[PDB]
């Protein structure tokens, strides 16, 4: 099968297009409760001349906002990468609210995985307290691919989600080396062992001494929900995204 070579011809025409005005507001909208191919551009558009105009004007709403143009193209934080892209993957026709779906809070990776049906296409969302962090695991119809972005500010470094998706988007991840990262035990490994684990994972270089443990909350929880996708309804929305 040829899906890995689509699956990376579709995230890169994505990619590229998020530097487009429209294709960038649609993507990274933070309305989690309507199907994402169904955001307007210009209804979007309109709502922020809106809420600037509430403001007093640009001028005004800048100063009392910290700074940000709300027309400007935005570089996703974590949580608004993580939520959108599982929108794009697993909708059709009904919206899915990324925020709103239950998650599993007393299972490992590995359990729910074995679980997991074979010929079927899922995509999981992993909120990790420990690294205060929220990221995808793919896992077409094993293997296992990372979509995140990064910020930066706790142990792993700022990363835009272009570039993760450039360099280590088609990059397969050892099962066996997620299921050490997603597990209660994970908190007190040994700083070598889960800096190693975080630069192989989530790293885009590969790289331990980018990671910074100390910025760990040890006493993070761990959650993560899957949910089954159509890979071609996936491309679809993509392509929807893409063309605009």
């Amino acid at each position: 099968k040829h899906r890995v070579t689509l699956r990376k011809a579709t995230l890169a025409s994505l990619m590229q297009s998020l530097s487009g005005e429209s294709s960038n507001r649609v993507m990274w909208n933070d309305r989690y409760d309507t199907l994402l191919i169904a955001r307007d551009p210009r209804e979007i558009k309109n709502a922020i001349e809106k809420s600037v105009t509430d403001f007093g004007g640009l001028e005004n709403y800048k100063e009392l906002t910290g700074g940000a143009d709300p027309f400007a193209l935005m570089t996703p934080v974590c949580g608004l990468s993580a939520n959108n892209i599982f929108k794009l993957m697993t909708e059709k026709d009904v919206p899915i609210d990324p925020t709103s779906i239950e998650y599993l809070e007393n299972t490992s990776f590995a359990e729910h995985v074995n679980t997991l049906d074979s010929h079927k296409n899922y995509v999981v969302i992993v909120n990790d307290g420990r690294l205060g962090h929220k990221f995808l695991i793919d896992l077409p119809a094993r293997t296992a691919y990372i979509i995140q972005s990064d910020l930066g500010g706790g142990a792993l470094p700022a990363v835009r989600v272009e570039d993760w998706i450039s360099r280590r988007g088609s990059d397969p991840v050892s099962l066996d080396e997620l299921n050490q990262l997603l597990s209660k035990d994970f908190s007190k490994m040994p700083d070598d062992v889960q800096t190693r684990l975080l630069a192989s994972i989530l790293q885009i270089d590969k790289d331990p001494h980018k990671v910074d443990i100390k910025k760990l909350h040890l006493d993070g929880k761990l959650r993560f929900a899957s949910h089954e996708y159509d890979f071609r309804q996936f491309q679809r929305n993509a392509q929807y995204v893409a063309g605009l």
